């Protein structure tokens, strides 16, 4: 029996979800709505079919989705639970590497009574993260152990050498996904008590983060890390923080565009012409004329800087990006959409550079015998250059084990029905191996006190 | 008309000038104390032979040198006068990656008499950072510009995903190289005065040195910089630096270690014996007991401390290196030398693992027309993955200068008589030419600001 899936989007994390997919004889009906994007993913690639579809037209959706065994929703994930109510009435499964949000939850009965499965979260993180984070959980507990805290944090990142460019972050994946994640409340266990963290003020938070003498990592918190006390079975831990890692700097540069209003999704109706950069910075900022003058002036007066150091590092950095010059924008009706075309346009990886993955969970544990000790499981990875043609370490990271578990649901190996992500050995466990095994693909433990 | 040349020297460094030398037809006579070191490097090589040789045996050392036409010191350096001498003698030529010292120096009029070239600094640093800082130098003053500060800051050391241990590094060349260049004291010019930095106080000038996002580099000044005000031709500088670069916290590391005497070179009597480190750090540390109460409390006592976060780490890194456990040292008489013995049990690359080289020159320029610029000059590298028999950066870039050196003293190329160094375009354009356009060695240029 040939299995068929349509993977929907065509984007950065796309082609190694594709090669594992095909490279096992599954047929893969390449979809989104620029049929160019699907064709040039697809081309050469055996068994593919590229096909332009949009997720919101209902009644296209459901034509295709019929067509197929399982969909893969490789898309923004606003769209999640519109593509999980088209397969619970065509009755087919579903795999994303998205958080499980609560409209995606409150299909669970629905999609369980269809008879499917909608596998979440089995990308790099939300992903493999959590399958290295329950491993070592459930063998310390089989161990009498306690973990007292856990820390997890990841990056996508460029490489070192590769990260030159006034923000030390070049696109790996999904560029409006990296500033929507930029604004996410964050929430989680500190000495045993909750502790939150307002979206707006989250770049204020980023502090050194030390992993090896190498790096230069700054990390704040990422979402709510709270629920993972009972997700990961961990109530006799003090501290639970899931964060992300970024390179020095940055966090600074980003709480600039904040406070300046460069990251509100509010449409403005100046923001849907072509107009000057100058222009529509002035507007945006609110300064009284287009002047770089003024509209520096304005900024200065609005935005927070750790030092006059800072401040020129950034403002040099603001310029780059080109937002005080002629050069049109490239009109997206709000702030952060306008400035992500830009951003698209400077921050994209060069022939020869490459990027990185790095993934850290670190356990401060508690022995049965009233012994302690510190260990931490390492995930370190480069991506291949750019115009060798092999992948990130993003993409091979987040497309791989996404494929993987779209093998598992097809060959029931996943079989649980209703909305899922990796939270049980009955099946992290299979991923992990396959991963391991076949791809090379792990977290490395290691006690460091 | 074969050549054939003396390589004194079997380490670090030598496998890729052994390699480049012999791929040129040349015969080359491996030579150290150890035989079975110099048959190791020298195994499957054409054109190889490999000989015990101690070049403290005058004798020995003039009958060996004789029969080729040049040698190559890849030893320790304080060995370079008496190769020299011997050279002198046999009218043969010498090259070496080492700095031109007094010693060497005083011997440049007999070179000259005996119709030699006595070719040095042609490794990494000393070697290619010369050629670049001199290229661009040139060429700035050929626009009729001025040179207002130069700064040439250079680092061997592990990959970031490779460097994790409590010192942030691990061996690519000479290990009591190393030790001994921690110990340098320091000159350079700043603001348009001399600057001196006592060699015992050297760590503590260390300073977070920015390059990219994503490293975390620390920096400090390397030996006496001043005499470049001539050497490089640049009288206009205000500021002129050369210097070093680890990782973070490393400095802090050393200078704990400098503090309590374990860079000392002072012969002790107690230190021919294998005795526990325990006893060795005692009386080294000079503490009451060999209780690691007692010794850290003396420790604590004499040395500084950032923090006491700072504290517990390098007290943590020091037992580490297991100075405070009953394991024997290996004897060697002096605390350098005894706790080098047990840094190479430690810190070596292991399996999988990778070194890297940064090199960055940095130039402020003040154009003909008044303007201003500032240009950086530079070269990062990682090494071959160990086990997977390519060249390690530092050796790749140490020893191919050196090879191609060789051959160019050989052929011709390189023709002054004398003790030399990279100091003209006569011999550096060629250097620089051959390196780049045949293995791809080079620093590449950028207008910063
Ligand atoms: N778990 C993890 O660790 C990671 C998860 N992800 C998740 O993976 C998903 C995809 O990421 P990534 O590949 O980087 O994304 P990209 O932004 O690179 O690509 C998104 C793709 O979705 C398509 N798309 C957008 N809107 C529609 C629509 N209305 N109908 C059909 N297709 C549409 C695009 O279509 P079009 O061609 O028409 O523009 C495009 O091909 C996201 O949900 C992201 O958050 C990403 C990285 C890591
Ligand atoms: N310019 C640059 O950028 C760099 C320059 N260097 C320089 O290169 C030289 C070699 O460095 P590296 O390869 O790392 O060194 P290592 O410490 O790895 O090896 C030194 C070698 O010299 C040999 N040796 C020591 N004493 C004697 C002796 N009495 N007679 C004969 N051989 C002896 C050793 O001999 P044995 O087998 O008997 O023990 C060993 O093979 C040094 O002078 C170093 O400072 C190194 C790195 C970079
Ligand atoms: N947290 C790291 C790793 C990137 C993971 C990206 N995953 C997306 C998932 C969004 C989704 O589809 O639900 C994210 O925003 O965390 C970093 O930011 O560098
Ligand atoms: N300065 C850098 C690069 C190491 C180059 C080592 N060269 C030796 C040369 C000694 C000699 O033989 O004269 C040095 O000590 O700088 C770093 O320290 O990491």
């Amino acid at each position: 029996a040939t299995k068929s899936v349509l993977m929907l989007g065509s984007g950065f994390v796309t082609r190694p979800t594709l090669d594992v997919l095909t490279d096992s004889g599954i047929k893969v009906t390449v979809a989104c709505r620029t049929l160019e994007s699907a064709k040039k993913l697809s081309a050469g690639v055996q068994h593919s079919t590229p096909i332009s579809l949009d997720v919101n037209d209902d009644a296209a959706l459901d034509a295709e989705v019929a067509k197929h065994d399982l969909v893969i929703s490789l898309i923004p994930y606003t769209f999640h639970a519109t593509v999980i109510k088209s397969a619970i009435r065509q009755k087919k499964h579903v795999v994303t590497t998205s958080y499980v949000s609560p409209a995606m939850m409150e299909l669970d009965q629905a999609a369980k009574d269809a008879g499917i499965t909608v596998m979440n979260e089995i990308g790099l993180d939300p992903g493999i993260d959590h399958l290295y984070a329950i491993k070592t959980i459930e063998e310390v507990h089989a161990a009498g152990g306690k973990i007292k805290t856990f820390l997890s944090y990841c990056g996508g990142l460029p490489a070192p050498e590769s990260s030159d460019n006034p923000l030390g972050y070049k696109f790996s994946w999904s560029s409006r996904g990296v500033l929507l994640a930029l604004r996410n409340a964050a929430s989680f266990y500190k000495d045993g008590k909750v502790t939150n963290v307002a979206g707006p003020e989250l770049m204020a938070t980023a502090k050194p983060y030390f992993i090896y003498p190498g790096f230069a990592f700054v990390a704040y918190p990422n979402r709510d890390s709270t629920p993972y006390k009972e997700r990961y079975q961990i109530p006799e831990a003090d501290n639970i923080v899931r964060g992300t890692l970024r390179y020095q700097g940055f966090p600074q540069f980003i709480k600039v565009l904040v406070d300046i209003g460069f990251l509100s999704d509010e449409e403005q109706p100046f923001l849907k012409e072509a107009i000057p950069w100058k222009e529509a910075t002035q507007k945006i900022v609110k300064a009284s004329s287009a002047s770089e003058q003024d509209i520096v002036s304005t900024i200065v007066s609005n935005a927070t800087f750790e030092s006059t150091e800072e401040q020129k590092r950034i403002v040099a950095g603001l310029k780059w990006l080109g937002i005080f010059s002629d050069k049109k924008i490239t009109p997206r009706g709000n702030a952060l959409d306008t400035l992500c075309a830009t951003l698209e346009e400077k921050m994209q990886f060069e022939e020869g550079e490459r990027d990185l993955v790095m993934l850290q969970h670190k356990f401060e544990i508690e022995n049965k015998d009233g012994s302690r000790e510190t260990r931490t499981s390492s995930l370190c990875e480069y991506g291949a250059p750019i115009g060798s043609g092999g992948y990130s370490a993003m993409a091979k990271l987040v497309g791989v084990p996404c494929a993987v578990a779209v093998k598992f649901v097809l060959d029931g190996t996943i079989s649980d029905r209703g909305v899922l992500a990796p939270m049980n050995s009955k099946i992290n466990d299979p991923l992990m191996k396959e991963l391991k095994e076949k791809y090379g693909i792990e977290c490395k433990e290691k006690v460091v006190a």
